[PDB]
């Protein structure tokens, strides 16, 4: 019955605006800067960072940054904490996929271990644009530009990232169809270490079936939408491994340098 | 029209037939499965190998095992003659695949490099089962236990192959389905150094049309098969980006020697 199919649909839509305070629709009209209601400041090198705090609540060093805790150092360490937000709103979210709370709660840990970064690049995605990338709520955009020349290591941390965001956003999800699409990405069954394999995969063909028929119904001209969505999930897969060995990098190279041991925990190599 | 995906799906069972010698069918009426009216030379062991490879049909090396190329090695070989063999069967194969050779030459090449490796490892699950993989034409079986007791380089180098056959396989798809499936992974267009993208995803939205009512009708009961087969083509992307790398790795073992000129080229890399 695609009715029942729909209404999880709606749940999971519902749950979703009420997980996750910045959609990708608010994302695109601030992004589309014709819709000037509210427009962001723009960080697209040193001196427009440093003011990016006069107005801008950054509690992040406004003056010099090399021999006070670097720039790159700083920037970097601000995704840090914007991810660990990130997993606790997926997080909050997963709980009301169906089933999910019902799972041993050894997989619900491992479930969440493996999907949560596959999921914050995905909705990275939707605060992006070929030139950059919305930042403190939307308040500001910090250009690819900028990024791409920091310190030698940090320079090439969100490149990647762009990448595939350009590709995933040509696809036009909007958070309707995301909704379905995370869902999906927490509930795989095949993550390393998931001791009851069927529960899971049980939900996630329903989630598929879900997933098919809103985007079968929200995109009618796009087809094979479906199809082309599951293959972007190597895409993902592809930049968490080279986000953790990057990320192995910094952390023998900058001992001084912390981590959230959150994301620690998440980061259980290979 | 149906019975227009109808035709496409029949026309590339009707090519995957005359391009692939051993079947699906073929291939599992040998393994696990019974039908006892020719049985394969088991190779279990050092003894077992050399007991074969000096009877079994394998047009190479013969046993060598005691400071005379070790076994290791020319087992690895003895994939690679195999490999570059199924590579111009699959070549040959895309081909019959309708627009195909219509396509910009260069992106025909492209496809087949960056796309042989992908079928390769989907074909060579027809061949396993959860304890050995078929072997010359299906005349053979090599243990599974065996590949993972060899040097440690060579150990493991076949396990992760096995895995992946293992689930795939479970979705228990036929020589018609793979036929499409094939199809539809040669004609991806998220390739690097593609000229021409559209009509190679026309191409590939025509293939998955004919794939999904493949699985439909031809298995009518298993849910979502459709989403669960291409997810996994996800697993297979992975598997091709940890077999160029052990094999990187193998590149820091086997090297400088002044004869295996003419026959490095053959085996160039894919």
């Amino acid at each position: 019955e695609s009715a029942d199919l729909r209404a999880l649909a709606k749940h999971l839509y519902d749950s979703y605006i009420k997980s996750f305070p910045l959609t990708k629709a608010k994302a695109r009209a601030i992004l589309t800067g014709k819709t000037t209601d509210k427009s962001p400041f723009v960080i697209y090198d040193m001196n427009s960072l440093m003011m990016g705090e006069d107005k801008i609540k950054f509690k992040h060093i406004t003056p010099l940054q090399e021999q006070s805790k670097e720039v790159a150092i700083r920037i970097f360490q601000g995704c840090q904490f914007r991810s660990v937000e990130a997993v606790q709103e997926i997080t909050e979210y997963a709980k009301s996929i169906p089933g999910f709370v019902n799972l041993d709660l050894n997989d619900q840990v491992t479930l969440l271990k493996y999907g949560v970064h596959e999921i914050i690049y995905t909705m990275l995605a939707s605060l992006m644009n070929k030139d950059g990338v919305l930042i403190s709520e939307g308040q500001g955009f910090m250009t690819r530009e900028f990024l791409k020349s920091l310190r030698k290591p940090f320079g090439d941390f969100m490149e990647p990232k762009f990448e595939f965001a350009v590709k995933f956003n040509a696809l036009e999800l909007d958070d309707s169809d995301l909704a379905i699409f995370i869902a999906v990405i927490i509930l795989s069954g095949d993550r390393p270490g998931l001791l009851n394999v069927k529960p899971i995969e049980d939900i996630q063909d329903n989630l598929l079936q879900a997933l098919e028929l809103q985007l079968k119904l929200n995109h009618p001209e796009s087809s094979q939408l479906f199809a082309k969505l599951l293959q972007k999930m190597t895409d993902l897969r592809q930049i968490v491994t080279e986000h953790v060995q990057l990320l192995q990098v910094i952390k023998k190279t900058e001992t001084d340098m912390s981590l959230h041991p959150l994301l620690q925990e998440i980061y259980k190599d290979l």
